[PDB]
């Protein structure tokens, strides 16, 4: 019989220096750490993929 | 004893469709044709040029 050790689960740091675990509760909780002004996207494909 | 005809100004096409002559005055008072969300600068240089 032999035995097992445990790590301790690490932390990613998110917005205003909020530790957590998960990282969607952390981004629904607070957000990520730099702010985009918004996202301009360049769709390239058939009609119904622009749909 | 010679003539001179003249030509009315262009007009140019500000946001929702109005129009004006003065560039100046037109983005003034209506704004420009499309929206960008933010302007992300990138700066290369001194410090003293960053400030």
């Amino acid at each position: 019989m032999k035995e097992l050790i445990y790590i301790e689960e690490p932390k990613i740091l998110f917005a205003h220096g909020q530790k957590c675990t998960d990282a969607r509760d952390g981004l629904a909780l607070f957000g990520p750490l730099n702010n985009l002004y918004g996202i301009k996207s360049g769709v390239i494909g058939t009609k119904q993929g622009l749909k």
